[PDB]
């Protein structure tokens, strides 16, 4: 007892976490990979809307040693916010450690523990031992504002794993944890995690990650979303972030499609004294993404000649209108519980971790 069990999926867009709550079920949320220096004191995923935390950890250095930060959403608005630098083609570790520890704390607060040991179960994209040791030790997160203002969580990380080999990265395709731990309603396979800014094409052969053909591209949903937004704003002549566009406009419709294959989606936008039907605009970007992904998956299938191709990630949902065709194709596997496709990897890392504890 007094332990937090989770799977951790980090990137340049979000830090994703899937953990076990008090009633033994999987709970998931994502903290945007954004931070900003904050004053020593105050001025459905409610608790991460406003994150102002003091973080004391030895994995942090210099001025970041034990000061305060705006983390995630509440950081994206700040002037001097920090985000992953990326050129026209570490010592930025706080940019990844801080949203990481912050997620561990939020989950800890959610389940009413104030001291938690967190066996680390995560992943790296194309050493393992060295990266883990920027995580070991004791980390304290105090909330200075928001839902858990005044709370102080002690995170202890003694043991970890990056789930490099074997079926660990995949486990969420076959299993689910409902008070633990139950089956969902080949020997050569690809895993395609379809994300916001990137697309991860990994290939597993004979129990081992094929560390030469396992690639990684920037085929993300974001560029397609930006296109759609540009075409909507022009239709008028609305949304604050992309996640706002996805959550408010896209998610409710993608969902009725899931539970009814006959349902036609409608996308309308209210901006000012005008309301427009932009169903045609949205669906265009969706199928464009779908076909571009269909093409990308095809050639990676041919390049690896995998026996089966698993497609996961939120891109399965954003491009669902087109990507649901992969259900009818032998050689492709979509998650049965497809509404959890976005957190497939973190959910997989969580399942790998629960097994590690046994
Ligand atoms: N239910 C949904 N319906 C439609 N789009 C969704 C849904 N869930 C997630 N998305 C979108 O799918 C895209 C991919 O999400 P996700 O895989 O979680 O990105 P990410 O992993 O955080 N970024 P990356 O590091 O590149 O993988 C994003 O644009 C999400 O907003
Ligand atoms: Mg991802």
């Amino acid at each position: 007892k007094n332990m937090l069990l989770g799977g951790f999926d980090t990137g340049n867009i979000k830090a994703k976490i899937s953990f076990l709550n008090e009633k033994g079920n999987i709970e998931s949320f994502a903290i945007p990979t954004v931070i900003a220096e904050a004053p020593p004191a105050k001025i459905k995923d409610e608790d991460i809307e406003l994150l102002h935390v003091r973080i004391i950890s030895n994995s942090l250095d210099g001025d970041a040693r034990s000061r305060a930060w705006y983390v995630g959403a509440y950081a994206k608005d700040q002037e001097d916010r920090q985000e992953p630098t990326v050129d026209e083609m570490q010592k930025n570790k706080k940019l990844h450690l801080i949203p990481l520890f912050t997620s561990m704390a939020v989950a800890a607060a959610r389940i009413g523990k104030e001291e938690v040991s967190v066996p680390f179960s995560g992943g790296m994209p194309i050493g393992e031992e060295q990266i883990l040791e920027m995580l070991y030790g004791e980390h304290t997160v105090e909330f200075l504002d928001g839902t858990y203002e005044g709370k102080k969580i002690k995170i202890t990380i003694n043991d970890g794993t990056m789930n490099v080999e074997g079926v660990s990265s995949v486990l969420a395709i076959l299993f689910d944890i409902v008070n633990g731990e139950i089956v969902e309603v080949g020997e050569s396979y690809a895993i395609n995690d379809l994300g916001a800014g990137t697309s991860d094409n990994a290939f597993f052969e004979d129990g081992e990650l094929n560390k030469k053909l396992s690639t990684n591209t920037d085929l993300g949903t974001n560029k397609y979303i930006d296109e759609i937004l540009k075409n909507i704003k022009e239709r008028f002549m609305p949304f604050k972030t992309r996640e706002d566009f996805i959550q408010r406009l896209v998610m409710p419709e993608v969902e009725k499609m899931i539970e009814d294959d006959t349902y036609k989606p409608t996308f309308s936008v209210k901006w000012g004294p005008v309301k427009e039907n932009v169903t045609d605009i949205v669906m265009d970007g969706m199928l464009k993404y779908a076909e571009d992904q269909k093409a990308s998956l095809d050639k990676f299938w041919d390049k690896t000649n995998a026996d089966k191709n698993i497609v996961v990630g939120g891109g399965v949902l954003f491009g669902y209108a087109g990507l649901r065709d992969l259900k009818e194709q032998d050689g492709f596997i979509l998650p049965k519980n497809i509404q959890e496709s976005a957190y497939f990897t973190s959910r997989s890392y969580l399942i790998a971790n629960l097994l590690e504890q046994l």
